[PDB]
């Protein structure tokens, strides 16, 4: 007995994934009171069910963890069998560790004991920013890549001995597999000190790509890519997963020399973003949607990992 | 070795219960990131000290759990020794069981759950909308009662026969304690069907008094005015503890025939109610202090209970 | 696999149930050892059953509640699938706060621990003294109301005009469900101070109908029937749905001025109480029969808050 | 802070135990309600103490239980520090393992969960019937052996080469640390087959002491006594730590070939039992005075434990 | 879903287990890396499945403790339905209590709540030590005797009069029930004491029948032994559960005066051990195939502990 | 009362971090039984103490790890006060993820819930593998980086225009901190694909610095040490924190290019390697001792991170 519910947060995905299931989203009536607190409604039978809610913790966050955390405590005070949480984006995933015993909270770890607290039974995730992640649940969690999407939107460029650059030290696993998955090719990487940045690599007279996995406020990105154009560099794409663009993503990417920005639809896209002309949207609707058909059907999950 | 921390709700009270107990605030950097996430850091030795944080949780409400919630989860893994939680406006404190088995959360209990995750040893919180959440933790609960401060006050009007009024069937039993402490006088209740509003009691030319635990958007405290006001009452005032004023508060506040609203100040008030000219504003920072106070020292806190 | 298991609580409610269910109680082995404590053995197979225990914490308290708590995990060591006690008195209820930080236990708090503690999966009672109650739990609780037997017996009276009357202050929200329910008639309170009771409301010529949770020792039911008359009351009926019937109840029924008293049989009467002429029993049997089946089935519980 | 409290089953050894500890008990009212309820309240300042509470789990078994539980939550909602639970006799220890799978509890590991769950700190028990509750506690448990106080007593009884004899299986490792203690004498069991009773070693003109850790109804003890005259032995004594004697201890005793029958004081004697000639009690007061002085200080308790 | 899978310690007792059972082991990968730290790889979907995993704790007891909790928490984080840990021998057993309060620790204990932990759903064993440890645990633990098939293997030897001694004092219960079913015989205890041995009851004459839960050193066997055939026992043989044969026990068998030795198979036998010509071997594949097929089918496990 | 307690793994460094401390390393007898089980016996009071545990979870990795758990065990039923371990190489720490979903266990996860259990309440460890495994824990974790040390002995070459390698993709970070910690090098990072070997950077004519967190069997470090020379690297040097030297290290370090290889002490130096020329060892007692005086007086931990 699978059942879908959606949050506020991405309505239009869970839309488009239970439209690759052939099912409809359960009803439930997710709201706000007077005050600004959540409300929760759900409407129909769920005792004994398999239920999955889809809900990325994406801007405003704290709105949607709670709206997710409190459908949860419905769901499981309403005698449902088994809960699976699909969480598109994993929000506060960037405070994972305490650098230097600095007095910060591990932030993932305090969201990872919530959902461990209201009853959670397993977590589905895309490109979390930390792979280590998977060890703050006592639940299963499935991080899957969106690689395969974005590799099969590459092939589809035609580029000129193309080279994989990550923007950042951080990205540098990410950026080796795409560089072994799209034909095996070279890979350079910036490095930043002090202000200047540092190419390790040659990117002369070649097409670039920036693979990163999110775009928070463009500046790594826009930053990057002219660093990149300015030792000579032929075109530059920049390839993400995560769609954040806040504070002025805007105006950074249109001023900008990225030729071209291409991102996965984890989180909906604003009206100015929208309105830019250089920047487009994949679909991880099919993913998901046979992710979740693994999942319901006692099948293997490796199989989503495949090229 | 008390420290007090404050985070962004209520800030002005947290520096008036500081000056009260000839402190200052710790040094801790509470704000946000680009994209809205909580942004927690302690700028101090905690070790081994006795922590209080002061913020209540009113709206933006899940801003300011979040906030209260990560500054705990930071402060306890920097290795504080005890954490005092002073929030003097419990937010979700409405939503505290399913009647008739809806499949709604009890979303009391699962602040309460969060709180006692981070790491949360004593809660102290004033005029609890249901008294049994102090079950809901693990923890010892502090409820004080805010009637002191107003019942100082309504001492200060020389009504003539006042007669407490409970503006709905929730409120009857602070209604009663009130109409006890006020030399002991008579009781009336507005109930509701259908609508028609009655009114168990006489109300014929006497100072009617209406009392609550809040003022949310002014809606059964203006229609309870109003039907007093229509079976012939002199003057009515109107005495509540939290001021959330929501939605169009001020419109209904306006547009009224109250005479008098006096309210604390466990949440700061807006512009447009500051601008209205029948709206009066207590303190409780004088017992908030001493509340304090009496926890740090391992001293008996029944004497915060007396008139 | 539906089994039904019965402490010596309520033996013949759970024949009552049994038989309504038109299935057999389980052969269990529950009695005392010489010394008084309690002793439990299921004679039966029961892996991967769906186990029901029907048995009321009433007196004696403290044996009823460790018959339960053995016989739970009597039942969770010999790898019983699920179990769901419907208790129909819920004990200790009474304690379920501080007041005024009084150094006193909320010993209901320290029962739904214990409960949750040996693995109850679900708890179903009927009136419970507080619906907070239902949040010191982990597991879903369902809180069934007694009023539906109740109003239609008191539909079968004939009254003219009659006003429901609350004993105290604690019962006004009960008391409104039944005037609302009794072809939407007035409400009047007793109001208790210093001694000296105060009815708001007026009860002049007319029948009287008292309505409470409970009936300990007879004391506020007995003084309120007696103010209620010696202000001109015709008739005076008394409506409780738990028969405690503790201390000298039996001598302050029978001095009394309360025409007839009517209860339901979550608890066993005693041979004094069956020898008053107008004390009498309804039935609850069909009631919780028809939740159990509900539950067993995985279907909705919201159809037995129907009048 | 050292504070002692008493329930209501050993009121007068905590008084003794205050006494040798030259402080007084501590001010709680525990009682009853109407209807059997428990009733605490603590009548003074607990807060960061290190508390002591004093009571056997002995008949009425499960109110003692309660009281003790009950008082425990109390006091750990009241801010204390730390708890001690003094229970110098357990109850419920007979019942530790499933044999040969029967369904039946273990009840001690359900009273062992219960006072970790309420917030118990610390155990100190006297003769625990099987030393391995020791692990059913995630606390520190000490378990103080009475032997002492009973060997020095039997050193005063000149015996004529005495014999130590275990009147069961189970007694036999006791029994043979009792037989090392009484200058390195020779030891014999009783067995027990089908009815007729074996002993197992030579009893013949020699005087027998038999030696177990409580006395319920008799039963094996007189049984044992009159096998050990039939096979010849000039005289018998009884020596036990609990006196428990439930049903027809007085009359199985009275009749009885036990010449004196020795027994500690952790549960009080009723009125027929100290009618009785031959029965005689030593105190455990000084012990566990010592053992809760060690505790206080920070002391080693290895001590306790000399001959 | 019946799927079961084996360690490093048990590997050929896994394959009769499965030979019975007409299944295969399932794919799992269990080995070390190269610094000798524990690497598990389940190669099959597990998902939804009832897992049995057959592993003794056996020497080198950490190594195999290790692949016993990291397999459980490799299959649990693969989604599997039920894990039932078959742990023939269960190792640590020895360490079950704290005695006069000596500052060890329970590491039986530690054990249990390491399996509980990483999610065990039930243990099954063969002979535990101490049965309380059934107690140490919250889920069902069946500890299943192996004295069927020594008994079995006892009455082909048609013994002159045979009685049955325990080397020590604590197998004293095995024991009796050994000679209870031996056609219900007689019983002789060693006692030892400062070196000398006593021996409490008669054997001269008379074939001798050791019985014991396990064989580690040989060191309370062989001088059992000794002393019972120098106070003039015919013949001498020994019967024990598991063979763990540590130190030097090769050499204390090989001159030692015990006709005969007979074990199980919950341990492997070394080579040296082996070329033993007195030592021989029974098996419990069977008794164990049969437990976990009635555990798989919902089925009694009490019809195991039958003659 | 600052008290220190070493294991079997790390005696020597231990005795050295006793020493700079002034003190004497507490007195407990950790062995093996005869069957290889780990026993423990602590030999003093440590009521209320301050404890720390000196123990690296080195090869034997196993029974290392159980060496600690007990002990951390035997200590807290001994009421100690708080347990800190400090762990200088936390093993197991490889595994902190399931890549691809792969059924493979987190073994880090476990032997941080492992730690938790037993009751550890704070963790110092030395160069994490990954550092998100500080949020594998609910204690406060310190992770002290070992590079002040490393850059001490490095800048004390005199290198001609050096250039910091990290022999792999895991180690970019490391390597990053390094370069610019020594005056602000460049960074050249060895990818390996398929087998043949990339460098990613300049390194011709320069002496290079390979920077890893451990050395294992030398496998990447031999490797890399090739490439950087058969591309025209001057010398090679390689500086690692843990020296694990496991399978056939010795071998691949003798026949190897690289000049001098310098590690730290958290693991003891098999004799082999001492016997090896070129290997060199660090001492990190000191920076320990330090952390320990100051996680031990309330003091700041963030003086640790200075050079
Ligand atoms: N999109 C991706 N595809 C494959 N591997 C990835 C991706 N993103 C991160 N990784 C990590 O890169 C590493 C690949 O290792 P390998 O299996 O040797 O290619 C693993 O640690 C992966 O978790
Ligand atoms: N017998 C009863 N029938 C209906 N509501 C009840 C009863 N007893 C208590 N209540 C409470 O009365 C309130 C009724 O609210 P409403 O839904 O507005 O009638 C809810 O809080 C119920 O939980
Ligand atoms: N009164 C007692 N005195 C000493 N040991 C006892 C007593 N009762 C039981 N025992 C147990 O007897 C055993 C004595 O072992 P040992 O130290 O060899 O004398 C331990 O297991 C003790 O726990
Ligand atoms: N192999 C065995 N067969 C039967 N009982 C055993 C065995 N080993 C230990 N026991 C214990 O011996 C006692 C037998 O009690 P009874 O049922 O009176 O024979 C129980 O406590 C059993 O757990
Ligand atoms: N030895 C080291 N010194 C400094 N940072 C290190 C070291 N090893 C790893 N790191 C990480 O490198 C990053 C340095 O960031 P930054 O503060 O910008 O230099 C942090 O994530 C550190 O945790
Ligand atoms: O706003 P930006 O910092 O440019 O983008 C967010 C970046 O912060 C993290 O490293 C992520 O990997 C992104 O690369
Ligand atoms: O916006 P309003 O509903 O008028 O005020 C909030 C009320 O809701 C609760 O009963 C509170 O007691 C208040 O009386
Ligand atoms: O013995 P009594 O106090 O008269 O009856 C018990 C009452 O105590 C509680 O308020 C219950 O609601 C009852 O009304
Ligand atoms: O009433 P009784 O059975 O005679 O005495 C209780 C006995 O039950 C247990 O074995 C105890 O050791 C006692 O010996
Ligand atoms: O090496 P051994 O001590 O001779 O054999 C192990 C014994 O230790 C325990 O009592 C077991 O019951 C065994 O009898
Ligand atoms: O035996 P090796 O693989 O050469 O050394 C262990 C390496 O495995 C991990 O990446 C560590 O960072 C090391 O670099
Ligand atoms: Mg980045
Ligand atoms: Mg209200
Ligand atoms: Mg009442
Ligand atoms: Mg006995
Ligand atoms: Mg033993
Ligand atoms: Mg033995
Ligand atoms: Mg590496």
């Amino acid at each position: 007995d699978m059942k879908l519910f959606a949050g506020n947060a991405t309505p239009e995905l869970a839309q488009r994934i239970a439209n690759r299931l052939y099912t409809s989203l359960g009803d439930a009536a997710v709201g706000r009171f007077s005050d600004g607190e959540v409300s929760v409604q759900i409407n129909e039978n769920v005792r004994g069910g398999d239920i999955f809610i889809i809900q990325s913790t994406c801007a405003p966050t704290n709105d949607n963890l709670m709206e997710l955390v409190v459908m949860v405590d419905a769901l499981r005070r309403a005698s449902a069998g088994r809960i699976t949480a699909v969480i598109p984006y994993f929000g506060y995933a960037r405070q994972d560790r305490r650098v230097r015993s600095a007095r910060v909270p591990i932030t993932a770890k305090v969201v990872a004991d919530f959902l461990s607290s209201v009853g959670v039974d397993r977590v589905l995730t895309v490109d979390l920013h930390a792979e280590q992640i998977q060890g703050f649940f006592d639940v299963p969690v499935d991080n899957v890549f969106g690689s395969p999407i974005l590799l099969e939107d590459m092939l589809q460029l035609n580029l000129d001995n193309p080279i994989v650059v990550s923007p950042d030290i951080g990205g540098v696993v990410r950026a080796r597999a795409i560089a072994k998955l799209l034909n095996d090719t070279d890979m350079a990487i910036i490095d930043k000190r002090r202000q200047v940045m540092h190419i390790i690599g040659d990117v002369a007279g070649r097409d670039c790509v920036l693979v990163d996995d999110m775009i928070d406020t463009g500046g790594t990105l826009c930053k990057a890519a002219e660093a990149l154009k300015e030792r000579g560099a032929k075109r530059v794409f920049a390839y993400a997963t995560h769609p954040i663009f806040s504070g002025n993503a805007a105006n950074n990417l249109r001023n900008s020399v990225i030729d071209e920005v291409v991102v996965c639809d984890t989180i909906p896209l604003s009206d100015e973003i929208k309105s830019l002309p250089n920047v487009r949207t994949l679909t991880l609707s099919g993913m998901l949607a046979e992710a979740i058909r693994r999942i319901s059907n006692e099948e293997s999950i490796s199989a989503m990992f495949e090229h």
